[PDB]
């Protein structure tokens, strides 16, 4: 369920981290 870049990753305690790397509250 990793999030593909272009999304707002704002919840380190989420189900899945950024498929890539979440930076600046933005899946990069």
């Amino acid at each position: 369920r990793c999030l593909p870049s272009g999304k707002a990753c704002a919840g380190v305690t989420q189900k899945i981290p950024c498929c890539g790397s979440c930076v600046r509250g933005k899946c990069s």
